[PDB]
């Protein structure tokens, strides 16, 4: 037998269902989303960190003018100064006091402590959720991990589970993200080659140890104003440091739908943003014949102090009478109230209490003790507590959320208005035929 | 100096331009696309090959029965055979001739030659184009590589050029591709875990050496008929070899805009499909003063035997009245005709010749001989050769594709009909005032 149903993406919060077969007994169906993960397909655009702005020794030639050729090093800024008189310790460094040439060289490199402190720029594509499911059908508890794609038959034991395509995906990661020390940022980093100075991506490379290092940080070499040797240079502030100053908050503190963000690999776990269409191929071994199932005669609901809340507020007792011994499932067919229990060992002519939760002010739903569908009615008071530490077990649907007294009052006013309108029109009609 | 232009994406057939400042004279601009490549972002979604379907030794236990536990091996299928009596060399194997048990196991595994004969199933996303550009200005020729995103400063030794966003990338690779032995295919392979027997992807892994191999080939174990110790099994045929049977043609042979597909990395080179906006910053070291540039006083043009074709057919001769020896550029200011040469040596009051190609029967265009403009008129013939081995240097527009003689006849008829209608209406006007 194949049962196709729809489960909310909330972690925990067990989902009830009834499996009714024409040739077998109804079966309790439990579906719990124990965990989920939204893993995007990512690629490494580049990696960046603080630079080193290492400066080589100046090249001095005296009565001779020399030029410097191009180099493949990042930020290869090279300047030529004439008329310099270099002077280290001991004495003047050379001769030709009026005619010299000092060559000053500058090029950036990754800082030595960039193996730890480095930001990797990733491009994020579409993400496919992988859901961890637990099914407690017919005293058989199967734990499985399956992909939400609609084509993958991934399940354990003889059970088979296909999770259909998700109702809607929101992609918490933007198309460009930045990962640093386990922190994820939705930052629009510049592309490879596109390199603003003094901001993020000022120095780039394909890998940390890659020799193809590129940068466009503004290095300006200046003429030495003191009669010594050195390379005076003005440089833009490190854009990695400026980004770390103004990084904002990581995605772990701003992800919608309560997504908990991890890296290696990048993923969003324990999200809740929609409904999974799931098809389950239940084995025939767990199914029990209707002849062996106790066919129950008559039941009735009597509710005791129901409170509509996120908690299991409300305990109703069922008055039943059954032909023989044996257990049978319980289920609430309405999508408004949920029942805590799933199987009771009913015996004969007694009463069993069950705790239930609901959201609507009025509790009209269907209890299916041994499959005996019975409509149950109750009046529930608003909860006294304001904030609760556990999530709601059912979503409002805005048709039963209107209370019975309010429903009756609205239909009373519209019925009275329509009645006076119709009697006005029929007075017009009978005056017209006169 | 920022010059904005829009060059064709076609490799070869170089693009001519004239850059003219207010006061630093005209200068040539020779923009050549020597190479291009589309390198899309891909991720390994699985790898597949033939399976070995290694069958382990049977486990025969007697005077009893045993069951086998499920394993994590790829496509594990195990069965229990009752009432066997094996005969390998030496006679019967054990006691309870009527009560025996044979345990048969079967699982698949990559073939020993899967290191080469393997198909990598990849998901492909949007691609970024990268151009090799040969830019000639003055006497300087520079070769330089630029990404096509409008943001990346592709630079020569001294040049700053930006390749703007492409008109419309066509993406020859679909969302799913398969790479085998250097041949790529646009194949809609099943996802991870979505195995089916007798089709591509029936065995899957993240790598050739990955232990987590999963497969769902239709394998079944059968009861042995002859009383020996073999394991009779029957399995569905390998969908890898079935896919190689009818893979169709690779993308190297079936690709729009006819461009060469390579692997490692997966790229599409020399794809002529559009127009690249180019904003180039010409250095001022080549912008000569207008006074030093030898200007001309009187310019006249003629043309002999214009043949419109992809080849540079047509010789156009200019009579000039220059005042100084030197050289200065030439350019055609029509999108319909393009000149062969860029700069011409000019002495004084002489005659020069140029070659050009056009796609219109009429050649009504503008030659800018060394600063100023001069119009030229012609009537070009269709070429004798039906097929030429080189692409066209210009496109076709509806205004130029109609010949001057045909333009005359068509407007002669249209204007005759229109003026005939207007003269009918004015005869109506003079009759109505009567
Ligand atoms: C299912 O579980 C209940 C509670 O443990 C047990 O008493 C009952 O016999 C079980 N039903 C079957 C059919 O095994
Ligand atoms: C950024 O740096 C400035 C100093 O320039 C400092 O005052 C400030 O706290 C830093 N952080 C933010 C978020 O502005
Ligand atoms: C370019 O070269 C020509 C001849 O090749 C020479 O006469 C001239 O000096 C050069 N002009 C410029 C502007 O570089
Ligand atoms: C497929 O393999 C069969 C052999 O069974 C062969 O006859 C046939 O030509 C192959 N190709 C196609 C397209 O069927």
């Amino acid at each position: 037998f194949e049962h196709a149903t729809t489960v909310p993406n909330v972690p925990g919060i067990p989902y009830k269902a009834l499996v009714e077969r024409a040739g077998y007994a109804p079966l309790n169906l439990e579906i719990t989303v124990v965990s989920s993960e939204l893993t995007p397909s990512t690629n490494k655009e580049y990696v960046t960190c603080k630079f080193h702005t290492v400066v080589p020794s100046p090249q001095v030639k005296c009565c001779g003018s020399l030029e410097c050729k191009a180099s493949s090093k990042a930020d290869y800024t090279c300047r030529v100064f004439g008329g310099v008189y270099p002077f280290m310790w001991g004495g003047a460094q050379c001769f030709c006091d009026s005619e010299n040439t000092q060559l000053s060289e500058a090029y950036v490199e990754f800082a030595p402590d960039c193996t730890i402190d480095h930001a990797v720029a990733l491009k994020v594509h579409t993400a496919a959720l992988k859901v961890g499911l637990r099914i407690v059908y017919g005293n058989t508890t199967a734990r499985l991990d399956t992909f939400v794609n609609g084509v993958t038959p991934g399940s354990s034991r003889d059970l088979k589970v296909i999770a259909g395509p998700i109702s809607a995906a929101f992609s918490p990661f933007d198309h460009k993200v930045v990962i640093r020390k386990g922190l994820v940022y939705n930052y629009d980093f510049p592309e490879y080659g596109a390199m603003n100075p003094g901001a993020f991506g000022d120095i780039q490379a394909s890998s940390l140890d890659a020799t193809d290092i590129v940068a466009r940080t503004d290095i300006r070499l200046l003429k030495p104003s003191v009669k010594n040797i050195h390379v005076p240079y003005t440089q833009a502030v490190s854009g990695y440091e400026m980004w770390k100053n103004n990084s904002g908050r990581p995605l772990q503190e701003t992800a919608p739908f309560g997504c908990k963000i991890e890296v290696e690999p990048l993923r969003a776990t324990n999200c809740a943003y929609g409904h999974i269409p799931i098809s389950i191929d239940i084995p025939d071994a767990a199914f029990v014949r209707s002849s062996e199932s106790p066919t129950i005669l008559e039941v009735s609901c009597t509710v005791a102090d129901c409170i509509y809340s996120a908690d299991f507020g409300g305990s109703l007792t069922l008055q039943y009478k059954a032909n023989r011994e044996g257990h049978c499932p319980v289920h609430s067919h309405s999508t408004t109230a949920v029942l805590k229990e799933a199987t009771t060992h009913v015996t004969a002519t007694g009463s069993i209490t069950l705790h239930f939760s609901t959201s609507s002010p009025q509790a009209n739903f269907i209890v299916s003790l041994c499959g005996k569908k019975t409509t149950c009615n109750a009046e529930c008071k608003p909860p006294a507590d304001h904030i609760i530490g556990e999530p709601h077990k059912v979503d409002q649907e805005f048709q039963a959320a209107v209370s019975k007294t309010s429903w009756n009052w609205l239909l009373a006013l519209f019925g009275g208005a329509s009645s006076l309108i119709v009697v006005g029109l029929i007075v017009l009609v009978c005056s017209s035929m006169l």
